[PDB]
């Protein structure tokens, strides 16, 4: 109705995945002569160029190249390799994903910058790909972008593809988590009466199980182990009482990252002391109002407090995030700058995440106002600050794209997933 415009070749093309797949074996096998190592990187590169081919992908996905992209990925090659995921990508993103997430299986600042390389260039679609208006989207720390990746590289992967009761709830539980680890990573923690949306003979129009999926949800998120007692106690969509949903409350919060599950709707309806202040984030928004701070002796005192802790042995659960952009924004004593100096020289210590942080934030700027070391790990490379916030504005347009395809889908089928509510809601705001 809208739009009415819309082989041999198929088969020589698998005879051409199998002669260029046996010259990479023998590439490979002969990993000692950089003529044949570029020979078949040519080749590969011709590959990738007809992999670029619309209905090729199933002979692509069906050669199976991706043991080749991943025994591929010498810098010609690695080069080579990227271009190729990137050509294989833009039509088709679900093995992209797939392979990418794979050999990921397969962590060092190093690994981390590897992959995160790989996504941001080998995974830039429409989809990731658009505009926005400068808001202020805060920064992050790098292993928390690698988890917030890699739950995205999930959704996509099982979010074509869809007993099909199975496959919802799978697909269910995915979406929940990536929105609850990006509304968590990116920091974002009487209705009127009933009036048509169209009126600006009574309208035949104008006249659960969602909380018994977000339950489940925080259910799974229990040890399987300790969870196969409480399965066989259960013994995935029957409908409960609000009793039995009080006592799943009860005998779940025995067990144990709960800040969300005290803040959460289903509650509304229904060393060891550090361990305390920690796992009690509670504690922890309570740190960020004692930092909030005139305050001479108090605040220094808790900068000495919160250092002598910057040198702990473990419990790097603290948010250190937050831990930052406060005082980066506010600097006028001399008690001040040595405080910000010690602050920073801490800072950089230990993990060079927050310090990269810093540096994206005008770290090396602010180290020309001015004492050394600072901006020496400052701009230590800003080669890195681009790729960071590329990460996060590139995903926050894919995880509003899922959400503006979740909308479609359920408009053309006429029929609610964890937290949706909550992005919904947040999105509006």
């Amino acid at each position: 109705a809208n739009c009415p415009g819309l082989e041999v070749a198929m088969g020589e093309m698998e005879a051409d995945v199998q002669a260029l797949v046996r010259r990479a074996a023998r590439q490979l096998a002969e990993s000692g002569t950089p003529s044949l190592t570029a020979a078949v990187l040519h080749t590969i590169h011709v590959l990738s160029a007809y992999a670029s081919i619309g209905p090729l992908t199933g002979v692509f996905r069906e050669t199976g190249a991706l043991d080749l992209l991943m025994h591929m990925l010498e810098p010609q090659i690695r080069r080579s390799a990227g271009k190729m995921l990137q050509a294989l990508a833009a039509h088709d993103a679900g093995s992209r994903a797939h392979v990418l997430l794979s050999l990921s299986q397969q962590m060092d600042f190093d690994s981390r910058y590897t992959l995160l390389e790989l996504f941001a260039e080998t995974t830039s679609s429409e989809e990731h790909c658009m505009a926005f208006e400068g808001i202020h989207l805060p920064q992050i720390p790098g292993k928390l972008l690698f988890s917030l990746v890699k739950r995205y590289l999930c959704v996509t992967s099982l979010l074509d593809q869809l007993s099909r009761g199975q496959r919802e709830l799978e697909f269910s539980m995915a979406v929940g988590n990536l929105i609850s680890e990006l509304v968590r990573s990116m920091g974002w923690a009487p209705p009127r009466p009933t009036r048509s949306i169209f009126q600006p003979y009574p309208l035949p129009y104008l006249q659960t199980q969602a909380e018994w999926w977000e339950l489940l949800f925080f259910i799974k998120k229990l040890d399987l182990c300790e969870q196969q007692p409480i399965f066989q106690n259960l013994w995935g969509e029957i409908s409960v009482s609000v009793e039995m949903a009080e006592s799943l409350l009860q005998v779940l919060s025995s067990r144990f990252t709960l800040n969300d599950l005290l803040n959460s709707q289903i509650y509304t309806k229904y060393r060891p002391l550090l361990k305390r202040l920690q796992q009690e984030t509670q504690p922890f928004l309570l740190l960020l109002r004692t930092l909030d701070a005139p305050n001479k002796t108090l605040l220094l005192s808790v900068l000495r407090v919160i250092t002598r802790l910057l040198d702990f042995p473990e419990a790097m659960v603290l948010p250190w995030h937050e831990v930052l952009e406060p005082c980066l924004n506010c600097l006028s004593d001399s008690e001040i700058v040595q405080e910000l100096t010690c602050f920073l020289h801490r800072l950089a210590s230990m993990h060079k995440d927050y310090a990269v942080v810093l540096c994206c934030l005008g770290a090396k700027e602010i180290l020309s106002k001015v004492g050394c070391e600072l901006r020496d790990l400052v701009t230590e490379c800003e080669k890195y600050a681009q790729l960071y916030s590329n990460l996060t504005s590139s995903i926050l347009a894919g995880c509003i794209q899922m959400v503006l395809g979740q909308i479609e889908d359920h408009r053309r089928t006429h029929q609610n997933i964890p937290f949706f509510d909550v992005f919904l809601r947040h999105l509006c705001q």
